[PDB]
């Protein structure tokens, strides 16, 4: 459940910010998405973030096409769908996301939420679970978004790293 070699954030209180949006959702369905997200991941733990959209975040959150810059492109519709770099300076903690997926905030894939508080989970320093109905499952699958709460063994695993 914890990535190897144990990265983790030193700090509790983290900023994050939105680089850029999604066309496919407006700016406020994608600000509620990643908020959403780290709530999750809040609640669970002694975490705390606060959005930024100047200056230097912990977490940098950005949609990108193909080629960006980290030596990891992304893929076209599915496949690689975001990735996010384990607890660190620079540009780790930061996620991504594959401009070219659709993106929503319902049932069809792929919800922003859902994918943003997975690849959270791997800013923050968790690895992937064998559990299925865990947030942090290696394959995505769509669970009820509207009242969506850290599954258990993601709270186990947050709780494992941050008490
Ligand atoms: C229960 O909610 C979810 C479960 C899994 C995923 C998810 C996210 C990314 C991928 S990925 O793009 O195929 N793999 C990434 C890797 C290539 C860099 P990653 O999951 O390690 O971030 C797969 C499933 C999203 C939401
Ligand atoms: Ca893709
Ligand atoms: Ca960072
Ligand atoms: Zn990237
Ligand atoms: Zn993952």
């Amino acid at each position: 459940m914890l990535t190897p070699g144990n990265p983790k954030w030193e700090r509790t209180n983290l900023t994050y910010r939105i680089r850029n949006y999604t066309p496919q959702l407006s700016e406020a369905e994608v600000e509620r998405a990643i908020k959403d997200a780290f709530e999750l991941w809040s609640v669970a733990s002694p975490l705390i973030f606060t959005r930024i959209s100047q200056g230097e975040a912990d977490i940098n959150i950005a949609f990108y096409q193909r080629d960006h810059g980290d030596n990891s492109p992304f893929d076209g519709p599915n496949g690689i769908l975001a990735h996010a770099f384990q607890p660190g300076q620079g540009i780790g903690g930061d996620a991504h996301f594959d401009a070219e997926e659709t993106w929503t905030n319902t049932s069809a894939n792929y919800n922003l939420f859902l994918v943003a508080a997975h690849e959270f989970g791997h800013s923050l320093g968790l690895a992937h679970s064998s559990d299925p109905g865990a947030l942090m499952y290696p394959n995505y699958a769509f669970r009820e978004t509207s009242n969506y709460s850290l599954p258990q063994d993601d709270i186990d695993g947050i709780q494992a790293i941050y008490g």
